[PDB]
Order: C-alpha cells, then structure tokens, then sequence
RNA sequence: GGCCGCAAGGUUAAAACUCAAAUGAAUUGACGGGGGCCCGCACAAGCGGUGGAGCAUGUGGUUUAAUUCGAUGCAACGCGAAGAACCUUACCUGGUCUUGACAUCCACGGAAGUUUUCAGAGAUGAGAAUGUGCCUUCGGGAACCGUGAGACAGGUGCUGCAU
RNA sequence: AGGGCUACACACGUGCUACAAUGGCGCAUACAAAGAGAAGCGACCUCGCGAGAGCAAGCGGACCUCAUAAAGUGCGUCGUAGUCCGGAUUGGAGUCUGCAACUCGACUCCAUGAAGUCGGAAUCGCUAGUAAUCGUGGAUCAGAAUGCCACGGUGAAUACGU
RNA sequence: CUUACCACUUUGUGAUUCAUGACUGGGGUGAAGUCGUAACAAGGUAACCGUAGGGGAACCUGCGGUUGGAUC
RNA sequence: AUAGACUGA
RNA sequence: GGAGCGGUAGUUCAGAGAAUACCUGCCUGUCACGCAGGGGGUCGCGGGUUCGAGUCCCGUCCGUUCCGCCA
C-alpha cells in the first residue's frame, strides 16, 4: 500500500474539549501538509464538537 | 443462614474489595432566583447615533516566496504605529561578508583626508590622481584609516509562568 | 538590489460621507479662540481655469507669515425627482515632494456618475455651555489623516422616581 | 470344629464443606464520553424519615411525623 | 409563568 | 411465481413545499436555549407520448405488503 491513498482518522482524547480544539489544530495542518505536497482533500465525515472543535474527523488524502 | 408474616417485608447479622480520610462545633471571606439601607447616565424621561449603502482604518480567516512580531470579554480590534514608495523593516527571493555592520585590545603598515575613471542592479571590486598634514621631550607621536591575530563582539532569538 | 507588510470567495470593530427643501448651487455681507515657523512660515506682484510656478519683503516673532473661519444673515434659483441629492468607480491631461509615486502618495482640471430614499434582531454616548452641529490649529512628517491631541462659534430636550 | 467380640471391606440415604459452572443480581475504581440537574442559598416545588404507587435516571406523587428550614 | 451546564496540571 | 402500494431538500412527510436539519448575524463570561436573516432537491434509473412530464405511459433496480392450496 505504499503508492495507495492515506486515510486519516483524528479523535480526541483526554482533555474534553481542549482535547477536541487540539484535534482540530491536528487536521487543520495535515490538511495543510497534504495541500503543500498536492494530495487531494476530501473531508468524509466530522462530528462537531460539543463546545468546541470536533470529536472526531476522517479525511481521505 | 435462622425465626416471624397471607404478602409487602421485619428481626439477628457478615466477608471479600476499596480510600486515607469520613465527621462534629466554631471562625474569616465569597456567594444566594435571602432580608434591610444606599450610590453611579445603571435603569426610568429625553436627544443623537451604530447594525442597512459607499469609502477609510484595524482584526480574524483565506491566499502567498513573504503577506514581520505583539495586543484577544468588559480591560484586543483608528491598539504598540505621534504617520510601510526607498529607509523605517525586524519578512521573502537573490547576490555577497565572516574577531565581523557595531566595541575594547596586541603587533605591523599607513597621516587623515580630497577628487577621477572603472565592472557590477547594488553590496563590492579594480584602479588613477591629489595632497601626506598637526602637538611635537622634534623625541614622540596624537588622531584617523587598513592588515594579521584572538580574547570577544552580535541576536527585534525563546520563556512576561524566573524578573 | 528587488518584492511584501497595501495580497482578497468572506466575518467583525471603530470612523468619514450620504440618502436632501431645518437643503444643493450662484452672488453679497458679519462675528472666534488656540498654535507653529529658520535645511522653516512665506507676504506683495506676475503667470496658469485650477493644483501651483517665477520673482521677492517681513519674521527666531503681542511686530511678519501661516490665515478669506464656517455654521449665520440678505437676494436668486432648484420644487419632491435617484433629482441642479449623493460622489463611489473609471478614462484622459497635469502639479508637488522625493534618487525614484508601477506594485504603493497627496492634490488639481475635463469627462462618467454606483449604491444609498433613514436601515431586522440587536446595540452605544450624553444631565449644561453638556448633547447635536460648524469650522481652526498641533505632534509624527522631504511627501503621505475621515485617526490622535487641543481650540473656539451656535446651542437644546429631559430626569415623576429607585 | 463351633459360638461371642471385633479390624479391613461393602450397600442405601442424609448432613456439612471446598473447588468449579452457561447465565444472571447488585457493589467498588475511572485525569476524557452520552442524558439530564436531584442535594448544598428559600438550590429556584424547603429538606429529611417511615410507607405505597409510578417513572430512562437522578427522582415524582399520596398519608403521617421532624426541624437537622430561610423570609415574615 | 419560563429559565439548564462550566472536563482534565 | 401472481395481485397492489410506493421511491421528491441531509432525514421524515406534501405536491417542487412543510417539519427537523445546516449556514450567517445577534443575546451570553462561553455553550445550550432563544431572536433575526438565508440557502439547500429538479423528483430512484432509463426510455416513449406530449408544444409541454416530478406528474401521463412502458421497461428496470429498489423497498413494502397479501396469496402461492387440495390430494
Ligand atoms: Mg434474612
Ligand atoms: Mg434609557
Ligand atoms: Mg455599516
Ligand atoms: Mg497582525
Ligand atoms: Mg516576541
Ligand atoms: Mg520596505
Ligand atoms: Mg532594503
Ligand atoms: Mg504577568
Ligand atoms: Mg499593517
Ligand atoms: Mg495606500
Ligand atoms: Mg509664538
Ligand atoms: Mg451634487
Ligand atoms: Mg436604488
Ligand atoms: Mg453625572
Ligand atoms: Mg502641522
Ligand atoms: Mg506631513
Ligand atoms: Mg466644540
Ligand atoms: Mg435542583
Ligand atoms: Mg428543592
Ligand atoms: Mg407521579
Ligand atoms: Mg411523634
Ligand atoms: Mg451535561
């Protein structure tokens, strides 16, 4: 699977919702990464965060 | 488990495991959709605005080689900035330098300086002339430019949760 | 050295100008305060429609310059229209500083003439020379204010009360 | 030789105790999850006790009792 | 008359 | 296998709309709730009739039903 297509699965942890905001500075720059490198982005799914950011995002790369 | 009861259940009554506390009275604050008494353009009475339009300016976001850094409820957002075409500039690209742009200090060479060409975007580099002066134990040097050290310079680099 | 901080599918904050008749425009005519000026303030005269240009006094200043204040008053006109409101945007031609206004300054002239007809939820300031409104000056600064700081002109309404 | 006593051993049925057993009831710990906000102030329906019923859940309601309830 | 909740150094 | 019903906003329902949902701006110390302004599907898929089709007709996937028996 060297050459196949990356799918990313963020989820927070401990820390709540400080947790979630972290998740979401952690997909933003993989986002990021992948727009530098060219790879395509497509968000598949992100279940918002309570208060803030999002519990969990999966992104195809 | 035993006894009692139609039942609901009552009475007697543990163990494993877990924690370094649980608890009572009182004290100082803080808070109450408790009480009482007051103050402030805080409401109430008024006047004029913003939110709609265009433009100026700052900020978040996005973009970008860089879109420099900081300020984030009131108490950040015409704020540091009482003023970014160059400079400022701390950012990026490219060309350059490495006791250095900026300081002390050792030794050596030189006055210092003032003008002309020269190739480069410029930094810089190659020259060419001009003067080569002043205090002066006339013995010195003093100043100001270069060379070679190497102790050192340098940082708008991080932490305002060390100050 | 050049470029960027001025980038632009958007959102927010603070302001300026408007949506006009208590007004736009043309003519005439009164009343202020405060402040700065020597690599600076710049008179008068001449030229340019204009921004400004040339020449050249005065002043280190209660002396000279910046420096006609505007709102106001009189007359005329516009006559309720996106208009003789509004001046965004754009084309052309210029002036000034500065080595150099392409990115990215200010201003002038001609031309064009956008939204905007009083703004939803919501929200702000003010108790007297205050609010509202009108001009003037200064710091920064070669050039670059609708921002900041200060100066005066007209000048209200309302407060039963907690 | 025989009788009596009697150990080993055999049968049936209970008791007690240990280990284990598909499944199942509650209990204790969570540096983060979901749903509410029941208690601490009059905690926003005063709280609690016994009892009965009801409800995802903390809990709600009825009857009696207490102050270990503020204002008045 | 209505009015809920603030994880973890 | 036979006879019917359907298939439409992300979901659930009407015939291109409603509720929920989703943005944006408010309120709040922040979230929730609440207020205000918006957008969102071209009708499961194909063909044919029709000047004209989500609609009418046929075929096809797709789910829903009832029946499929007597020796
Ligand atoms: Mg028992
Ligand atoms: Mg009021
Ligand atoms: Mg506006
Ligand atoms: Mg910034
Ligand atoms: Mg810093
Ligand atoms: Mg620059
Ligand atoms: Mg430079
Ligand atoms: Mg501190
Ligand atoms: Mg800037
Ligand atoms: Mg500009
Ligand atoms: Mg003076
Ligand atoms: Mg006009
Ligand atoms: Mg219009
Ligand atoms: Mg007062
Ligand atoms: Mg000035
Ligand atoms: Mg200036
Ligand atoms: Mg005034
Ligand atoms: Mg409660
Ligand atoms: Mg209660
Ligand atoms: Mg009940
Ligand atoms: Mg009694
Ligand atoms: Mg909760």
């Amino acid at each position: 699977y060297d050459s196949a297509d990356c799918y990313l699965d963020i989820q927070a942890g401990s820390g709540g919702t400080e947790a979630q905001d972290w998740a979401s500075m952690l997909e933003r720059m993989y986002l990021r990464w992948a727009e530098s490198r060219g790879f395509k982005t497509e968000i598949i799914e992100e279940s918002e965060g309570e208060v803030a950011g999002i519990k969990s995002v999966t992104i195809k790369i």
